[PDB]
């Protein structure tokens, strides 16, 4: 939601079977 959060990578493990930043929450 942020427009410059962290944007901690963090790959969809179990929810989304796909890797993505972490820019929300």
């Amino acid at each position: 939601d942020t427009h410059f959060p962290i944007c901690i990578f963090c790959c969809g493990c179990c929810h989304r079977s796909k890797c993505g930043m972490c820019c929300k929450t």
